[PDB]
């Protein structure tokens, strides 16, 4: 049938200038030695992507596909969503969106200014009158930092954006924000994966778990999804968006937006010419994460009922999918996968790895993370997030003119708290950087979900508690999947080993508890496994205090 992608043949082209690494990275020269091997994405390797990611998709729907879409759209017609006007939309414009095309940015979009009012005015009247032309996009290779894997090819080629204009970025709130909000929750319930914080993820994974009198769990990896989402996937997310209670205007607005935009369009590069032709999911516009997540939802549930998986429960994030459910034994939990495979890809979102059924939660890979298991001092089992610490490393060295790693290790240490390498590793580290810029007291970006808050290094002990508890402070003994791993890619990062950090911590705790006050704390509270003799540590006031909720949730 449809190809995901048409191509001119006109490169994919940068946005001026790709930045070259220098020959010193003083910030993160004594975390690990190996900067060779940590490497970004440019546009140098776009055509490489492209041709990853341009195939024939075919799609074949059935009884149990069309069974669950009905049960969806029940659940979205109990929705109410409204309108956004043109000047809530403009003001939920991140301050540095790119910049539109009409000589304005997110500055004045932002401020409300009368050109871009205007501008926008005549976009979205375009949009009620015109249901019809493709609206025009522009392709760029994504920036991404990663460690070399000789294993799987040495280095990724930079995944790829698609977005329209700001004007029509802007348009797509207005129609679309308020079921941004709603929709998902309300289709999806707790199978709605961007509403947990690491620990209630945890928490999520382990009640499903535990819910099951015989579990077996299993994550989804599908290759490339947005380029396997059809035109008819994307016409059946706007059906499920109507089947919302909306005002006409909204209707109009994202039957429009559908039709011109998320359907497919024509692309641009950089420098003006025609790239190609899209026919899939684009990366940058509103819906894709919403989109992605229901559509993965619809699928990924039908393929359930196609191959009797019993009793699923689910978690939903994008392209990111895990089941736990009731387990037939070995031979057939293998011939249910093998058919639930077999499902997805008739539904167009075929697999990369294909899936495999397992019975300890520690060897469930999704969104990158896992559950794994710690024991206190007396041995009480404690269950936390954590994942491989090897692109968060090499995210931690990326050093240049235009970039500083610094809030990159403050948003690990903020999610990955409780991990052994976080402890170990990023806090010593961050810790003793900032300590000796005497920046301390300085107020740093957490960025989530395209959202940032300010954060300040000296709270961190009560953001920590608020967000992972008392025992992310005291967890004793670390899993052997986890030791080893940890070990690993710090060798294979040219980091010191975990006792070198352990050293390094005793220093580091030791100027912290000499600063006193909040300083003082953070030593306390943050290194208290680095020393022999533990203090007793208490919940903090200031953490009782603290409203992270919004941090978490899309
Ligand atoms: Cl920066």
């Amino acid at each position: 049938s449809s190809m995901s992608y048409s191509w001119t043949g006109a490169l994919i082209t940068p946005c001026g200038p790709e930045e070259e690494k220098l020959p010193i990275n003083p910030l993160s020269n004594s975390l690990l030695r190996y900067h060779n091997k940590v490497y970004c994405t440019t546009s140098k390797s776009a055509s490489q992507r492209a041709k990853k990611v341009t195939f024939d998709r075919t799609q074949v729907l059935d009884a149990h596909y069309d069974s669950v879409l009905k049960d969806i759209k029940l659940a979205a017609s109990k929705v109410s969503a409204r309108l956004l006007t043109l000047q809530q939309a403009c003001q939920l414009t991140p301050p540095h969106s790119a910049r539109s095309k009409y000589g304005f940015g997110a500055k004045e979009v932002r401020s409300l200014s009368g050109r871009a009012v205007n501008h926008i005015k005549s976009v979205w009247k375009d949009l009620l009158e015109d249901p019809q032309t493709p609206i025009p996009t522009t392709i760029m290779a994504k920036n991404e930092v990663f460690c070399v894997d000789p294993a799987k090819g040495g280095k990724k080629p930079a995944r790829l954006i698609v977005y329209p204009d700001l004007g029509v970025r802007v348009c797509e709130k207005m129609a679309l924000y308020d079921i941004t909000q709603k929709l998902p929750q309300a289709v999806m319930g707790a199978s709605y994966g961007f509403q947990y914080s690491p620990a209630q993820r945890v928490e999520y994974l382990l009640k499903a778990w535990a819910e099951k009198k015989d579990p077996m769990g299993f994550s989804y990896d599908t290759r490339h999804f947005d380029s396997t989402v059809t035109e008819r996937d994307i016409r059946t997310e706007e059906s499920i968006y109507q089947a919302c209670s909306l005002p006409e205007e909204a209707r109009t607005a994202i039957h429009s937006l559908t039709e011109r935009l998320y359907v497919g369009g024509p692309m641009f590069n950089s420098k003006g010419q025609t790239c190609g032709y899209r026919r899939c999911r684009a990366s940058g516009v509103l819906t894709t994460s919403m989109g992605n997540t229901i559509t993965c939802y619809v699928k990924a549930l039908a393929a359930c009922k196609a191959a009797g998986i019993v009793a699923p429960t689910m978690l939903v994030c994008g392209d990111d999918l895990i089941v736990i459910s009731e387990s037939q034994g070995t031979e057939e939990d293998e011939r249910n996968l093998r058919a639930f495979t077999e499902a997805m890809t008739r539904y167009s979102a075929p697999p990369g790895d294909p899936p495999r059924p397992e019975y300890d939660l520690e060897l469930i890979t999704s969104c990158s993370s896992n559950v794994s298991v710690a024991l206190g001092p007396r041995g009480r089992r404690r269950y936390y997030l954590t994942r491989d610490p090897t692109t968060p490393l090499a995210r931690a060295a990326w050093e240049t003119v235009r970039h500083s790693p610094i809030n990159s290790w403050l948003g690990n240490i903020i999610q990955y708290a409780p991990t052994i390498w976080v402890r170990m590793v990023l806090m010593t580290h961050f810790f003793s950087i900032l300590m000796v810029q005497d920046t301390l007291d300085q107020n740093l970006n957490f960025e989530m979900y395209g959202s940032v808050y300010s954060v300040n290094p000296l709270d961190l002990p009560a953001i920590i508690e608020r967000l992972h508890g008392l025992d992310a402070f005291s967890m004793h003994t670390y899993s052997h999947h986890e030791l080893t791993r940890v070990a690993s890619a710090l060798r294979k990062l040219g980091a010191p080993p975990l006792r070198v950090w352990k050293s390094r911590a005793r220093a580091v705790r030791a100027s912290l508890i000499s600063r006193g006050g909040k300083a003082a704390v953070c030593g306390r509270y943050l290194f208290n496994w680095a020393v022999k003799t533990k203090l007793k540590l208490t919940p903090l006031p200031e953490a009782r205090l603290l409203d992270l909720s919004s941090w978490f949730t899309v």
